[PDB]
């Protein structure tokens, strides 16, 4: 299993690995001031990171099914897709991009919110060329998209 990170950037089992470097989530990095749950029509931005917006604290994007999407998380996250909860789908038509993510097999996804609220993934480049759709969340925690 894909192991779950703290706020203090610890592993909270099982054995810590680095993110893509090309990911937009870059660690080390602070977060968990407040869970903050947004709309994707509410997405936060970049210069949002040191004042936090109206809805409160930002440490960057962090999504798990549902589609749930937030500016803050305090609990347990993924910094990496793991990708034992997703499985292969077609294309899907995506309503938003929301970034690029490690896969729990060390590669770069583009991350795709689709029109029926799936979370979508498509490997970068390479042989890969693969398309997952997030299916399972048997920890209910969110994958750090990005950070800010
Ligand atoms: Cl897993």
């Amino acid at each position: 299993m894909e192991p779950l990170y703290d706020k203090n950037g610890a592993v909270l089992f099982g054995e810590p690995s680095d993110t893509h470097p090309q990911s937009t989530l870059k660690l080390p990095h602070p977060r968990g001031e407040k869970e903050v749950i947004v709309g994707i029509r509410d997405l936060p931005r970049k210069g949002d990171c040191r004042t936090g917006n109206r809805l409160g604290p930002v440490s960057g994007l962090f999504v798990k099914p549902g589609p749930v999407f937030y500016q803050d998380y305090s609990g347990p996250v993924y910094h990496r897709a793991p990708l034992e909860q997703f499985k292969q789908a077609p294309m899907c038509e995506v309503t938003k991009r929301i970034g690029r993510v490690t896969g729990s097999d060390g590669n770069l996804y583009h991350m795709y919110v689709c029109t029926d609220g799936c979370i979508l993934v498509k490997t970068a480049k390479r042989e890969g060329q693969d398309v997952l759709k997030w299916v399972y969340n048997v920890l209910d925690s969110p994958i750090w998209v990005t950070s800010c």
